């Protein structure tokens, strides 16, 4: 299916979106990565499929504010969000968050990891 | 003696303070513990004598900046550096050695645990 091939492209272009904040993030100076790791992120409890995608567009704007705070941020935030809303689409689904908060090292790799498990199944 | 009783307590306090770190770094979560690991460190050469514990003075700072991202840590390393500076004691000021290949967190903590374990049991 041609559709396929446009679930497949806008996966991997998040993917490498995630993965370019956070090589970003990995090579800050001892004092700024120390600062930035105090910035708390809401995890998913369950994240196997496209619609769990809403666990990640609620917390995109902790993302932009925290972004915003290391430094553009406003116009590459709403560039992802536009591929996340249309990834996940049905209705409305409600999201469970894990107890525990993660720091955005934690947050952005198990997204990435998201984004690989689900191109890796078509 | 009582000179050597002393020395041989400090020696055991630099033990303790290292193993409590140590016993931190590795009740921490995997995914904490991967990113933990990466954090690399300069390790001593010849580690034989008091006076080569500047190999580890030296390093107290970024070990402070490892325990600030995994976080008090400014109140333990400031605890840690007096022990060596009276355990090194003198007024010698030695030039330290290091080796080629770096280590992480684990292996530097562990190498100077062994260190303070092999001195203490020669006295
Ligand atoms: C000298 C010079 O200019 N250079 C220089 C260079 C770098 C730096 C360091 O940069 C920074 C400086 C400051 C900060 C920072 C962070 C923060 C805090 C950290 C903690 N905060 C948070 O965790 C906010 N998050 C939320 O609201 C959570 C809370 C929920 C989990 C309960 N909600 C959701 N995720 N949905 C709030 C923001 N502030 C106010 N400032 C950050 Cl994040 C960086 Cl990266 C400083 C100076
Ligand atoms: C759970 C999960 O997946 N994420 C997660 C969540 C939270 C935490 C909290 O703890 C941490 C969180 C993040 C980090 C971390 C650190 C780092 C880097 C690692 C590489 N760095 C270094 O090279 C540090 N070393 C030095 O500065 C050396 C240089 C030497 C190599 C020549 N200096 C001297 N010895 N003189 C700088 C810091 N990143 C990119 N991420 C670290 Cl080290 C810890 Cl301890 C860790 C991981
Ligand atoms: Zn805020
Ligand atoms: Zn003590």
């Amino acid at each position: 299916s041609s559709s396929t091939k446009k679930t497949q492209l806008q996966l991997e272009h998040l993917l490498l979106d995630l993965q370019m904040i956070l090589n970003g993030i990995n090579n800050y100076k001892n004092p700024k990565l120390t600062r930035m790791l105090t910035f708390k992120f809401y995890m998913p409890k369950k994240a196997t499929e496209l619609k769990h995608l809403q666990c990640l567009e609620e917390e995109l704007k902790p993302l932009e504010e925290a972004l915003n705070l290391a430094q553009r941020p406003r116009d590459l935030i709403s560039n992802i969000n536009v591929i996340v809303l249309e990834l996940k689409g049905e209705t409305t689904f409600m999201c469970e968050y894990a107890d525990e908060t993660a720091t955005i090292v934690e947050f952005l790799n198990r997204w990435i990891t998201f984004c690989q498990s689900i191109i890796s199944t078509l």
